[PDB]
C-alpha cells in the first residue's frame, strides 16, 4: 500500500525500488504492493 509505478518488483536494495517502495528481507519492493 503505496505509491509505486512498478507495484510488484524485486528488489536489490531500497534505492532500487521506485516511488514509496521500500526493500523487504523477502526481496520485494514491499511498501508498493502493499
Amino acid at each position: 500500500g503505496g505509491v509505486c509505478p512498478k507495484i510488484l518488483q524485486r528488489c536489490r536494495r531500497d534505492s532500487d525500488c521506485p516511488g514509496a517502495c521500500i526493500c523487504r528481507g523477502n526481496g520485494y519492493c514491499g511498501s508498493g504492493s502493499d
